[PDB]
């Protein structure tokens, strides 16, 4: 499998993430995630809090510098109008937590995809509160556009998320 695995940070592309989407099988709402670590340190998985949907793989436990982690999620199968929404966190070698959120809703008649990345002081597990902190703060939109910002702690992030039902999200965390 590709999801739940790590690869050379330089080989992370949309082609790889699209293949991650294929791997998820045929479900109307899913997301492929690739996060390139260039923070000058290793990361260790904490957990993932899925508010909507689920995942079939486990968070790559270790992500060394120059490496990209691959992950994925999707809506529950069946006649349920739900999407793929979650927040997951990785513990950094600097002692802080990297928090990531993705929201892929079922109803684009009224909603859009949104995502965000944030660094939290210390060891912080992903939960409803972290989810609300990323989604209700100032999240980027899945607009097929690249965005970037400083995350404090001398680190920055540049990334992108697509706008439809089978979403791809690529992020790079640099120092």
């Amino acid at each position: 499998a590709l999801a739940g695995t790590i690869i050379a940070g330089a080989s992370l592309t949309f082609q790889v993430l699209d293949k991650v989407l294929e791997e998820l099988g045929k479900v109307s709402r899913k997301i492929a995630v690739g996060i390139d670590n260039e923070s000058g340190g290793t990361w260790t998985a904490l957990n993932a809090y899925f508010r909507s949907g689920t995942t079939d793989v486990i968070l790559p436990e270790f992500v060394p510098n120059t490496k990209a982690l691959l992950y994925s999620g999707r809506k529950d199968t069946g006649p349920v109008a739900t999407g793929a929404v979650a927040a997951f966190a990785y513990y950094m070698s600097s002692g802080n937590t990297l928090g990531v959120m993705f929201s892929v809703p079922f109803d684009y008649n009224w909603y859009s995809n949104w995502w965000d990345v944030k660094i939290y002081s210390g060891k912080r597990r992903a939960d409803q509160g972290m989810y609300e902190d990323l989604y209700y703060g100032n999240p980027y939109r899945g607009d097929n556009g690249w965005h970037e910002k400083n995350l404090g702690y001398g680190l920055r992030m540049k990334g992108i998320m697509t706008s439809a039902g089978e979403a791809k999200m690529q992020i790079k965390i640099s120092r």
